[PDB]
RNA sequence: ACAU
DNA sequence: CGATGT
């Protein structure tokens, strides 16, 4: 219904799917970006959906803040609850790295609490989510 | 279908 | 138009 603007958004940006991926966070009051992830030479968009949230959330644990996370991403947001990153990408020499920085997440989500409300950005209303890569 |  | 996902 209401936009929390007390919140943290993320959003992946990618050339190609699979391609290059990349991800940031971003304050969603003023579009302050708060993390940026260097890109990854071959993953797909819902892996880099998924460790922006991963990321999120360890951003702000660290920092100890209750704000919740905002993600577009339906499948990114069962991921995390599932603490299980259902990618369909080949493991192979070439999606090594991502695949590497997935089980990481994973291993961090296994190892860790947190109440971070994780909730849909609701596009359809509200316009494109405020850490989108205009691409 | 819906979400990217 | 192509791909990633539930
Ligand atoms: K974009
Ligand atoms: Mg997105
Ligand atoms: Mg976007």
């Amino acid at each position: 219904e209401e936009i929390i603007w007390e919140s943290l958004s993320v959003d992946v940006g990618s050339q190609g799917n699979p391609g290059i991926v990349e991800y940031k966070g971003v304050d969603t009051k003023t579009g302050e970006v708060l993390f940026e992830r260097e890109p990854i030479p071959i993953g797909t968009n819902n892996m880099g959906e998924f460790l922006a949230i991963v990321h999120g959330l360890r951003y702000l644990k660290e920092r100890n803040s209750r704000k919740p996370i905002y993600s577009d991403s339906q499948t990114a947001i069962k991921w995390v609850k599932d603490k299980k990153a259902k990618s369909t990408l080949v493991r192979n020499e070439e999606t090594a790295l991502i695949w590497k920085l997935v089980d990481e997440a994973e291993e961090w989500l296994n190892t860790h609490t947190y109440e971070t409300p994780i909730l849909k950005w609701q596009t359809d209303k509200w316009g494109e989510i405020k850490a989108d890569y205009g691409r």
